[PDB]
């Protein structure tokens, strides 16, 4: 599913990631748009042979479990394939497992370098929340 950005900012909503750990609702939709272009299905292969999958780009080296990352972890307890869902419930549910681990949104690099210090109301402005 790819989704539009008002849509996606009321589904983060709905799912409680607006202000959680403190992001605002803006952070998560910025991230999601550099990350993914708001594509659940999105998927990118690492150097190290881990993969990165869904809107948020979680990573399987520690967070989902592809059978296909030697020596990862699986933090969500998920199969990677349950991140390209059109229903964004697994991918927030292990996103709020991502930013409490102690970097909070540097976690997501794109977000780092793109979103961080923007003016991320942008991506919410508009919206009918
Ligand atoms: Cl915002
Ligand atoms: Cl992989
Ligand atoms: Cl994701
Ligand atoms: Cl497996
Ligand atoms: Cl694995
Ligand atoms: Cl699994
Ligand atoms: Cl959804
Ligand atoms: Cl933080
Ligand atoms: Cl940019
Ligand atoms: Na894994």
């Amino acid at each position: 599913k790819v989704f539009g950005r008002c849509e996606l900012a009321a589904a983060m909503k709905r799912h409680g990631l607006d202000n959680y750990r403190g992001y605002s609702l803006g952070n998560w939709v910025c991230a999601a748009k550099f990350e993914s272009n708001f594509n659940t299905q999105a998927t990118n292969r690492n150097t190290d042979g881990s993969t990165d999958y869904g809107i948020l780009q979680i990573n399987s080296r520690w967070w989902c479990n592809d059978g296909r990352t030697p020596g990862s972890r699986n933090l969500c307890n998920i199969p990677c394939s349950a991140l390209l869902s059109s229903d964004i419930t697994a991918s927030v549910n292990c996103a709020k497992k991502i930013v409490s681990d102690g970097n909070g949104m540097n976690a997501w690099v794109a977000w780092r370098n793109r979103c961080k210090g923007t003016d991320v109301q942008a991506w919410i402005r508009g919206c009918r929340l």
